[PDB]
């Protein structure tokens, strides 16, 4: 009844038609479809309608929701309308050979992960202007690529700090195995310590950290960022964000990333305010993110056999609906990826 006309509702002017299969047997339509949604509790189908994200999501994971099909596509046309530990070694089934955790950058669809994450890490650098003899500070630094590079490559000392022990070891490891000792330091470090290392830096960047600051830090951070700075230095943060203010995802924050907040864009920029920032240069990656976490999905159906070796049905669930939900709220407009370039001071001789 209400379910009839939902579905009619996802199939106008689509030709490959969305049907539902009730907890009965009944298909709504009673005719074939391209993607079938099988609900096998009316409860989960009630949950549904009161509230389709976290009844979509839970359902899923619980295995009381199937999907026949093209899970993406349903997922796309469903959001149009409308403890696990994680070590190293799951990451490494599906992010790149870099272990980079951020939006890559796609020349076309067709690259592959790793050359994307190479590109958007040249492309940073460039951003940043780096140079030998910079100091280069990576707020939220993960399992360190940059960091790393950037010293190889540039000749650069270059500071890393994350709050994962897991990725710390690694990233130690990583300097030890390159003999980077005396050009790179990680540090196991919440940003709001950054001053107790009694540093400047006249490159900063953050990539995929800023999520996980919370609107009520963005001054807090801001500030900090600025204390730490070199005059004339550069500031590239890189984020995902909104282009107005709107409705955080309860879904993601209960089973994913706990205190998520996707900032827009004026509350991105009115964070620094009362700060002597100037602005250089602002770029929207949206799509790019859609087909970086295309790619990891890939990954990880490529390693599937392992990952569920590792962990059980209802983790897959729950992964595979993260990185397909994520992918979609990006393609359809609902987030985008940010890169902010900033100043310290006013800098007028930035090239063209
Ligand atoms: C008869 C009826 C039948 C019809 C059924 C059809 C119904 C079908 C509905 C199914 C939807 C359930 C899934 C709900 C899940 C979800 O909603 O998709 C997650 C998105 C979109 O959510 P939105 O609401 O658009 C933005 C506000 N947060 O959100 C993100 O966070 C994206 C994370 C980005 C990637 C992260 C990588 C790297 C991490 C770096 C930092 C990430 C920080 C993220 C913190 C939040
Ligand atoms: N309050 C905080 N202070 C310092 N780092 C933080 C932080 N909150 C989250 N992070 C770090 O930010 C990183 C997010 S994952 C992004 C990793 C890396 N920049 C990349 O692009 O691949 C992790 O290293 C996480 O530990």
């Amino acid at each position: 009844a209400i379910v009839e006309r939902i579905v009619n509702k996802l199939n106008e002017n689509q030709k490959e038609k969305i049907g539902v299969e009730l907890p009965s047997g009944k298909r709504i339509p009673e005719f074939p479809v391209s993607h079938l949604i099988r609900f096998k509790t009316w409860k989960s189908l009630d949950y549904v309608l009161k509230d389709p994200e976290m009844g979509f999501g839970e359902g899923y994971m619980n295995g009381d929701i199937e999907v026949e099909g093209d899970l993406e596509e349903v997922i796309k046309r469903g959001m149009t309308l409308f403890h696990y530990d994680l070590g190293n070694d799951f990451y490494r089934l599906w992010l790149d050979k870099s272990m980079t955790y951020s939006c890559a950058f796609f020349e076309d669809p067709s690259m592959s992960i790793d050359e994307a994450q190479s590109l958007k890490r040249r492309m940073i650098y460039e951003k940043l202007q780096l140079k030998e003899g910079d100091t280069l500070l990576d707020i939220g630094c993960g399992w360190g690529s940059i960091i790393l590079e950037s010293a190889e490559l540039y000749n650069v000392k270059s500071v890393g700090i994350t709050l994962s022990d897991n990725q710390y070891e690694y990233v130690k490891e990583e300097i030890k195995k390159r003999g980077l000792q005396d050009k790179v330091e990680v540090y196991k470090l919440h940003y709001v310590d950054l001053p107790k290392l009694g540093r400047k830096f006249n490159k900063v960047v953050s990539v995929g950290m800023f999520e996980h600051v919370g609107k009520e830090n963005y001054e807090t951070f801001f500030n900090t960022v600025y204390r730490v700075m070199e005059e004339g230095g550069l500031f590239l943060l890189h984020t995902i964000g909104k282009l107005h203010p709107d409705t955080q995802s309860r879904w993601i924050r209960k089973y994913i990333f706990p205190g998520g907040y996707l900032p827009s864009i004026s509350e991105i920029v009115e964070s620094f305010r009362d700060m002597d920032f100037t602005l250089i240069d602002f770029d929207n990656w949206r799509m790019h993110y859609y087909w970086t976490l295309k790619k990891w999905k890939e990954r990880f159906y490529e390693n599937l056999d392992k990952i569920r070796n590792m962990f059980d049905d209802r983790f897959i669930r729950m992964w595979e609906l993260y990185l397909t939900a994520s992918a979609v709220s990006f393609l359809i407009g609902s987030n985008y990826v940010f890169q902010t370039l900033l100043s310290k001071g006013v800098k007028d001789d930035y090239p063209v």
